């Protein structure tokens, strides 16, 4: 057993010595990584003052280029012995202990361009440029001389022919959580229009609904939309649960591999795969529910029924086919402390408009000057008065957005952080590997 | 000849169907035993083959 | 920290080592009995009667 | 559009599999030498006890 064990210590240590080679190697591969992209952050520093003339910058650009290229080169051939260390967010084992599980886990992270970041630096982008004036000529929208303000020389400019469509509508209703739409003549569920009062209850996700007695011969259409569909559901008459599958209303065929449930009990209306009655279908089964008060719940939608017709509970119908199904039709969906209305055709009301990216009840008032500028506010103390250039929509900003990167140098940072975090990771890794080498020794001597 | 237990992992038969006398997971009467369907499938002339 | 060569070497090696093992436990004889051929017992008479 | 190339297409990956079958091969010397000199132990242990 000792020379078991010696020699299996020897071995091991021997392991470690490799895996300190391939710390080494890692070591120095990101050592190399780092004087470039130092190189790169004092180029970025140079070139970020405004005195320089284009051509400097696209002299600047492709060294910087060149020099990310050469980062992803070597992150791409650096390898040891058929292993590309840098190539994935990979776990290394080495084998340190005589006994199995005895191992030292070295953390390897990809590192490239794309995972460092900024996925090309883009310095030689058109910088930051002044935007144009007011120019009160081009603004050609609604004239409205009413001036709630009272005074003369000012005039009120609406830009009309902003009315949301209904598919605007839908979107905007879908993009925030927990709002309240109430539609009838629904697809599906609600198609007999017996009750007009869902309200659909958005939780959290696709659109729920609540509805009472209406669904009787529609579960065919509803849980099946295609020509061959079919959906496992789950029937209990009241403390017993038993799983079952429906198709297109007719033959409850039970969950199992080719187990058909026929309907029996008359006076209790069970199921059974060996009944001893007529043929099972959703149509019967649903006077039965009623009259035994039972449950047909599936995963999507809770149903029972009382009587001969189904009473829908938990529905949750996909949120783009609702949209596609209340695209024609009226409704009065209503956002966050707002209310809109919609009747066979949108913004039936008239008082849906759509701002910037936003649905807002009412229209982009812009105000004429005296002096010809355009502002948002009649009081001239206010107002942020409005400018145009490269995007039109008469934003009211002073600045367009420039292509170059936001912030360069909080950028190189962070990924000169992330490189150092790995160096450090790296060392720590090889001291601790050290470590085990000369306690190895020293055991597989004495033992 | 206590609970006839269905074969599925854990679900349990119940008898039901007075004058059909048919097995149930959803049953809606009283505790299935092999004393009285011994006699129901004698009724209703059927086969328990294993 | 092995590629899948080495891992080929080393297992050709073992199983090479592992097939001398089953040719030492076939081969080894002692006069006509093969005594690890069998979970058998052997009989040695050391008394007179 | 283009002409055959007589040069090889990938030397280093063919040449690296040459080198890869030849360390094979010694490999196997390698444990054909091994067990041979096992057996021989073992024969010469046997002999002397016979």
């Amino acid at each position: 057993r000792f020379t078991s064990n010696i020699k299996g210590l020897t071995q091991a240590a021997r392991n470690a010595n490799d895996g300190i080679s391939v710390a080494q190697t890692t070591e120095g591969a990101l050592s190399e990584i780092n004087n470039n992209l130092q190189r790169i952050r004092e180029l970025t520093v140079q070139a970020s003052t405004g005195t320089n003339s284009d051509s400097d910058l696209d002299s600047i650009q492709d060294e910087i280029k060149s020099r990310l290229d050469e980062i992803d080169r070597v992150s791409g051939q650096t390898q040891f012995n058929g292993v590309n260390v840098l190539a994935k967010d990979g776990s290394m084992k080495i084998q340190v202990g005589a006994n199995d599980g005895q191992t030292i886990t070295i953390d390897l992270k990809k590192i490239d361009s794309d995972t460092l970041g900024l996925n090309g630096f883009n310095v030689n982008g058109k910088g930051e440029t002044a935007n144009t004036a007011a120019t009160l000529k081009d603004m050609s929208g609604f004239t409205a001389a009413a001036a709630p303000g009272g005074t003369v020389g000012v005039t009120q400019y609406t830009d009309k022919s902003a009315v949301a469509s209904s598919v605007d509508i839908l979107n905007a209703v879908a993009g925030a959580d927990g709002n309240k739409v109430t539609t009838s003549a629904d697809v599906g569920f609600g198609t007999p229009a017996a009750a007009v009062t869902y309200t659909y209850n958005k939780d959290t996700n696709s659109y729920s609904a609540a509805s009472d007695d209406i669904s009787s011969a529609n579960l065919a259409a509803f849980l099946n939309p295609q020509a061959r569909d079919t959906t496992k559901a789950t029937v209990t008459i009241g403390g017993k649960d038993q799983d079952v599958n429906i198709d297109k209303s007719g033959n409850l065929t039970a969950a199992d591999d080719g187990a058909v449930l026929y309907m029996d009990a008359t006076g209790n209306l069970t199921k059974n795969n060996a009944g001893g009655d007529t043929q099972a279908t959703l149509a019967k089964v649903a006077t039965a529910t009623g009259a035994k008060a039972a449950t047909i719940q599936t995963d999507k939608g809770t149903f029972t029924s009382d009587g001969t017709a189904f009473d829908g509970a938990s529905m949750s119908i996909d949120a783009n086919t609702f949209a596609n199904a209340v695209k024609n039709d009226t409704y009065t969906a209503t956002v966050g402390a707002k209310t809109y209305s919609v009747t066979t055709g949108s913004a039936a009301a008239d008082t849906a408009y759509m701002s910037n990216g936003v649905l807002s009840d009412t229209p982009p008032t812009y105000y004429a000057q005296a002096d010809g500028s355009i502002t948002t506010t009649e009081d001239a103390a206010a107002g942020k008065l409005v400018y145009k250039g490269s995007d039109g929509k008469l934003t009211t900003d002073t600045t367009s957005k420039a292509e170059s990167t936001s912030d360069p140098l909080a950028a190189l940072d962070d990924a000169i952080s992330q490189i150092d975090k790995f160096r450090s990771s790296l060392g720590a890794v090889q001291n601790r590997l050290d470590s085990a080498v000369t306690n190895l020794n020293n055991t597989t001597t004495n033992l």
